[PDB]
């Protein structure tokens, strides 16, 4: 039974791990409307309020209008540079003359818990578009691990020192109702979330 | 020099970090932002001077912007089923499109070949092409979006050549520093040249 649905993602989910989950749920059901976007937080939030998606993945929980926010797991983070050292990194010990500063707040408060770094020359508010200043060897930085999986070399990912995560959240408007087909797929998408970072997290 | 560029998806995996990599080794007195967003939030961003700059595949003229046509994008086709080689849009397989939202690249489609209502709507171009990678349908997308996420022998030439403007767009009551009308100037010189190269491989 044909049932239409739009999902909203953050870019860091969309460059593979969220088409990854959509292809494994529409080869074994086609018969489907699915929209897929990648947006920030606040554009996915405004989208879902004008009903524009109907699902939202976001590292930031939300309690406005009817939105409610789903926490599926923990997201961990990872410290990226050009440098041949490998092994764990101490939020202290990062050069914060090469500091690339994020924009994902969650992503931003969840650094600042441990490490406020001053004003730098680099400010980069897309994750892929950060992971690419990495690559050519401009900054270092502190990502969640798909954006950094997706985009380096492993032998410039490392593990943070203390470990460092931040959650994720499905957010969906609750007076909003869905079809049977459409929670079969958040079920689904849920599960395989969950699950992924799950086995990620115990490699670090 | 503070200022905020912000360009749409397919021109931030690779081709605008770049550009600002080697701008920003040869100039350290500035504090660049970029940013990757869709073409409305580039423009309502802009309105609000919330960013300073925004490259789009879209010339506009509403409120107070000013259009600057940089060059022109091919735009290609990609499946991992049809073999290598040009393909005509009237040989599309309708039945796996992915359709690219509502946007300039689906009015320039739209204009050689109007597509049907599909499973697959995919409004991010790099979304797209992971869907692509795993053979789950085709698509028609700009050469930057392709070249980064496929392998070259899923990245066809379309027939008849299919091309999309680049526009750098900016408020008219938004006077910049010397320092970034410099990288201004640098942007739309490598981004007119690196597509001249691109243009001439195809
Ligand atoms: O805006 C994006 O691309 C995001 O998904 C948020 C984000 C995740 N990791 C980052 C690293 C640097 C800047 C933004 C992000
Ligand atoms: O850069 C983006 O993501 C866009 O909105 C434009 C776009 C370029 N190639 C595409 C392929 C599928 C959907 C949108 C685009
Ligand atoms: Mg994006």
């Amino acid at each position: 039974p044909r049932a239409k649905f739009t999902l909203g993602c953050l870019p860091c989910l969309g460059l593979s791990l969220v088409p990854e989950i959509a292809t494994d749920f529409y080869q074994q059901n086609s018969n489907l409307v699915m929209t897929l976007t990648a947006e920030h937080t606040e554009t996915l939030v405004k989208k879902l309020d004008l009903r524009e998606i109907d699902l939202a993945l976001t590292m930031q929980p939300v309690q406005q209008g009817d939105i409610m926010a789903t926490l599926i797991a923990e997201v961990p983070l990872v410290y990226v540079d050009k440098d041949y050292r490998q092994g764990a990194v101490e939020i202290d010990s990062i050069d914060q003359q090469r500091w690339i500063s994020p924009g994902l707040d969650s992503l931003s408060t969840a650094i600042a818990a441990h490490r406020v770094f001053p004003a730098t020359g680099l400010n980069v508010e897309t994750c892929y578009m950060a992971m690419e200043f990495v690559k050519r060897g401009v900054g270092c930085c502190i990502t969640d691990i798909f954006s950094a999986r997706h985009s380096l070399t492993p032998e410039m990912i490392h593990q943070i020192s203390p470990p460092m995560k931040i959650d994720l959240y499905l957010l969906r408007r609750a007076d909003a109702s869905l079809s049977p087909v459409t929670q079969k797929f958040v079920d689904f998408l849920c599960k395989r979330l969950r699950n992924e970072l799950r086995e990620i997290n115990l490699e670090l």
